[PDB]
Order: structure tokens, then sequence, then C-alpha cells
């Protein structure tokens, strides 16, 4: 069970779709996208999880909303790798794909970045969410 | 398994240790370094790889030389992160591991800069390699 270091600060609630990742892979990405990203929603087999991020629509105080992203992910199709910048929060992330390259999430991409190496592809992520992405962990198939 | 991108330029010749990983984890590093890195030579359990630099002693016309890192990892001691500065050849190599951080190899880091964070450790590295290292790619557990 290969897990990154997780990638952010101590703000908002813990999330960790362990449990909902035996469903099977990952078969979607849903984001929304902005000068940030402001929440990270991934398909486990059939099963969405929760909206992490974005908490409430009040949260246009302290940063922009953003356009809701979607990539369904074909079979076969698994995540290998991350380009993410960070720091109090998760401010950008760039998925990359056995199959494809993923355009970023956030335009801005100013603070400090780390490519994620993900072995096995992506098997699920953890993290911590409120208005935005606190931060995030990436566990692997290894 | 999973692999970074390939860092660095299109000089030397081709090296890959993915044979020589079957015979073990990483237990050793060592490194030739002046103001860059001239060659990397890993130990994939009680296997030595060849010499990956400085092909011969004439190359000093072409960069300087440097001296003889050696690292030695602990059982269960793995490397979770490689920062690379390069260009058309690999400039520094800076390696954490789950344990520490080792201290450069190169001191000039001037070049072009990417962290790649590898969750449960390097395997091994490929690359091409002549008089210094021309490139390097970093290759996970699966
Ligand atoms: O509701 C008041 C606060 O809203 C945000 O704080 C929430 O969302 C943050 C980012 O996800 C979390 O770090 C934080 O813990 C949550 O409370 C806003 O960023 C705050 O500045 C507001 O005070
Ligand atoms: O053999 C003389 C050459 O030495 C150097 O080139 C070798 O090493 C380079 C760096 O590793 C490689 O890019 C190159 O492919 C090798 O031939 C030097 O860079 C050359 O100028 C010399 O001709």
């Amino acid at each position: 069970q290969v897990a990154s270091e997780y990638l952010g600060g101590p703000g908002g609630d813990a999330f960790d779709d362990k449990a909902l990742a035996q469903n099977g892979d990952i078969t979607r990405i849903e984001m929304q996208c902005t000068d940030v990203a402001t929440y990270i929603k991934l398909r486990y087999g059939k099963v969405d999880s929760r909206q992490w991020g974005w908490a409430n629509e009040n949260c246009i105080q302290w940063s922009k909303k953003g356009v809701k992203v979607v990539h369904e992910l074909s079979s076969g199709e698994y995540i290998t790798s991350a380009i993410v910048t960070y720091g109090k929060y998760v401010q950008s992330i760039t998925f990359k794909t056995n199959k494809r390259t993923l355009p970023r999430c956030g335009t801005s991409a100013t603070e400090k970045s780390v490519t994620v190496l993900i072995p096995g592809g992506l098997k699920y992520i953890s993290g911590r969410w409120g208005c935005r992405i606190d931060g995030l962990r990436f566990h692997a198939k290894c």
C-alpha cells in the first residue's frame, strides 16, 4: 500500500477514499478549476466520492469558484503521475495517465512544484478539504 | 514500471539498470561530484552497476572531474525524492530517502530543476552517459 507524502496544509477536514476504492479502478476525474483547483471528486468503478472541496457557495469570498472539468477514463487507463503545486493549500494539479496527458486544473502554478510518480497507477486519494483542497495524498497500486 | 520523464540531453550512450535491479533494492549510491555530477553508480542488493559517466580521464578537457561520494543505505532505506537540475546534461542530483536527506552532488544548481517524488522508493535508474551524465530517468517499483 504505497502512498505519496501529504501535499498541502492542515486546514479543512480529513477525507480518505480508501474504502470506496474497493469498488475498483478509478474511472473518472471531476474537478473544479479556476486559477486554483477548488475541488476534486474521483469515481471508483461506478461510484463517486463526495465532492472534496468547495464546501459551500459563500466560499466565493476567499477564492474564485471555477469550471467543472471532467475526464472520463477509458478501460485500462490509469493515472501514473501528477504535477502538484502547493503550499498552505493545493494550488494546481496536472494528471498524466498511461494513455494521455491531461490539462492542468488551476491556471496558477507559482507555488512549489512537485512531480509525483504513482507506481502501478493511482488507486485512490486522501487529503483534506473545505472551501478548497487543503491537501492531497496519492495512494498507489503498489 | 512507472517511470519519470527523461531529464537531460541526447548525447552519450543509453544505459538501463532494469535487469540489474532484479538483484535487489538499492543498497548504495555512488557519484562523482564537482560543480556538476559526472557519474552515477548504484548497487542493487549486492550487485554493482557499471560506472555511468566519466568514461575516461581525458574527459577533463570538457568538465571538471570531482570526488567520489559514497552513501550506503540501511536495510529498509529507499530513495523517495530526487531533485535534478539539468539541460544538455544532468548538472546536479539531490537524493532524499525515507530516513534522511543526502547532500547534493553538483555544487551548481542553476539549470532547470524538477523534484521527482517516488512513493515506495526508487527501484532503478536509466539514462545516457559518456564523459558525464547526459540524462537520467527514474523508475518506481510498480
Ligand atoms: O468559513 C470561514 C472560512 O472559510 C474558509 O475556511 C475553510 O476552508 C479552508 C480551505 O479549504 C480550510 O482551510 C478551513 O479550515 C475552512 O474553515 C476560508 O479559507 C477561511 O479564510 C474562512 O475563515
Ligand atoms: O570523446 C571526446 C568527446 O568527449 C565528450 O563527449 C562524450 O561525453 C559527452 C557527455 O557525456 C556525450 O554527450 C558525448 O556523446 C560523448 O562523446 C565531449 O562532450 C565531446 O566534446 C568530445 O568530442
